């Protein structure tokens, strides 16, 4: 579960 969010820190911006 912590590198399901990881992953997603650099697609946190690119949408948002």
């Amino acid at each position: 579960w912590i590198q399901x969010i990881t992953a997603l820190a650099p697609q946190a911006p690119a949408p948002f």
